[PDB]
């Protein structure tokens, strides 16, 4: 940047399987929603992608929810 040529390298997401900027990687690790994440009822599953808690929770969970 700064009108120089530095050179961004580009990291492969093992989750999104997707290629991003090093610099960016760092937090999209976060964004990333494939990327696992514990259920907060506890119920036992243990790790669901994000994207995959929204629906886990509406049966897939033990707890009750309409
Ligand atoms: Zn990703
Ligand atoms: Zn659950």
């Amino acid at each position: 940047g700064s009108s120089g040529s530095s050179g961004k390298r580009t990291q492969p997401c093992t989750y999104c399987t997707k290629e991003f900027v090093f610099d960016t990687i760092q937090s999209h690790q976060y964004q990333c929603p494939r990327l696992p994440v514990a259920c907060p009822n506890q119920c036992g599953v243990g790790t669901v992608a994000r994207e995959d808690l929204p629906g886990h929770l509406k049966d897939s969970c033990n707890t009750a929810l309409v």
